[PDB]
């Protein structure tokens, strides 16, 4: 079932790594020239081979084939040639593969792990570069480890790449069902159309394709009595895996409860963009200064969700319901957001300029370079002398500096340390 792609510029030796691992052609899949993976090789997957019968010239071939790969394949082996380092022609191929939520693994062809010394590869922004010998097959196993690892994260339910999926999560009786039907009744929304894909509500808002994942979970309770939360809770954690934005909805009336932290924590530690919703705010009786007293109340108990918005709204009175889709669309953008490597590093340079780096006992930390590695959430790698020397307090001081530069509200962000 999993389908691996093999993208790059022309003459990087795609076909030499393709014919190494591509087994036998299979002309009963959702089909192209499809090849089952090597029978000798112990992972099982499908090679996709690009052959789309627009414009013909130099630049407008990579457009065509990378697009096809981006659409059908589940993991994408972006492949470069190491015989002269990176090219601006490759940087352009990287720019085409930036427009995709699916994971992309860099392959540096014809080098050692040694000759893979150039920061230019990391700058492309698909994480660790993996060196290969297309002649000898060296370094191909560790590569396919990085490919196969992403098979346990491949969705069972898929949509068009332009579609954005999300979920509403919360305890028993907080208005998730009411909230959604208000958002459907909403002015700007249009709907769509048995069982297999009759579980998620597919609407459009501002001519943008949108999926609410597991409306079936809303619709279950209504035909079924409450045996336990433990089933709804885990059915929500299943939806978060499929989703990209988690709309973590509280009840304004009772306030925050132990169990709220459980379902939200998972979304943070899943890495998804979080947008908190305080429903039933009509039923909250207000004074001069209570709504901000409710926020500062939220930020103690949810101190792992700082980056998230907090809204207040109501499904009954229809107050601030219009705010919901806006906040989502924002979280999606920030969650998907990819940054430019020159700009990033200047922010990192600026970061040290203000606050001196950590001292240990003479040997001070130095930051050499910094690159974004993947999106959703946006993940960064700071290159230093000593990864152990960069402490978390400094590590997130860089987050806040990076958040200042490119916004980031809605998304969490990953910072890593590598060396050498
Ligand atoms: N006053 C007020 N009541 C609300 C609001 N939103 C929902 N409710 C009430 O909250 C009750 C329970 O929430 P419901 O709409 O079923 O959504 P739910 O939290 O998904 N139910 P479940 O937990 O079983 O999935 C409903 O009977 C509804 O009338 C609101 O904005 N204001
Ligand atoms: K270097």
């Amino acid at each position: 079932k999993p389908v691996v792609a093999i993208v790059g510029r022309p003459n990087v030796g795609k076909s030499t790594i393709f014919n190494r691992i591509a087994g036998e052609r299979i002309s009963e899949d959702t089909p192209d020239r499809i090849y089952s993976s090597a029978e000798w090789l112990n992972y099982d997957f499908n090679l996709i081979d690009t052959g789309g019968i627009g414009d013909e010239p130099f630049l407008a071939q990579i457009r065509q084939q990378a697009e096809i790969a981006m659409d059908e394949a589940d993991v994408i082996i972006f492949m470069v040639n190491g015989r002269e380092g990176v090219t601006a022609a490759d940087e352009e191929v990287a720019k085409i593969l930036y427009r995709t939520k699916k994971p992309v693994v860099l392959a540096v062809n014809k080098l050692d792990n040694m000759r893979a010394n150039i920061y230019d590869f990391y700058s492309l922004g698909f994480g660790e570069p993996y060196p290969i010998s297309g002649t000898h097959g060296l370094g191909l196993g560790d590569l396919l480890d990085a490919v196969a690892e992403h098979f346990k994260n491949i969705p069972e339910t898929k949509y068009n790449e332009e579609v954005i999926q999300f979920c509403l999560i919360g305890r028993p009786n907080v208005g998730k069902s009411s909230l959604v039907n208000a958002m459907l009744g909403e002015e700007r929304v249009i709907v769509s159309n048995t069982t297999r894909d009759a579980v998620d509500t597919s609407f459009t808002y501002n001519q943008q394709e949108f999926v609410i994942v597991d409306t079936a979970g809303m619709r279950k309770k209504g035909k079924v009595y409450e045996t336990t939360e433990k089933y709804s809770v885990l059915r929500a954690l299943k939806a978060i895996d499929r989703s990209e934005v988690v709309a973590v909805v509280l009840d304004g009336e009772e306030g925050i409860i132990e169990q709220d932290k459980r379902i939200a924590g998972y979304a943070h530690e899943a890495g998804k963009a979080v947008v908190i919703v305080v429903n039933k705010w009509d039923a909250v009786d207000k004074d001069e200064s209570t709504m901000k007293e409710f926020e500062e109340n939220i930020r103690d108990h949810f101190q792992f969700l700082d980056y998230a918005p907090i809204l207040f709204m109501s499904a009954l009175t229809k107050k601030r319901i219009h705010t919901l889709m806006p906040a989502i669309i924002k979280a999606s953008e920030n969650h998907s957001l990819r940054v430019q490597t020159n700009v990033l590093n200047d922010v990192i340079m600026d970061a040290v300029a203000m606050n001196p780096t950590p001292t240990h006992n003479g040997s001070r930390l130095k930051i050499y370079y910094a690159t974004q590695v993947s999106v959703k959430p946006p993940s960064f790698v700071v290159f230093v002398n000593d990864p152990e020397l960069m402490h978390f307090s400094y590590e997130r001081f860089l987050e806040n500096r990076i958040r200042d530069a490119f916004g980031f509200e809605g998304t969490p962000i990953k910072i890593f340390a590598r060396a050498r």
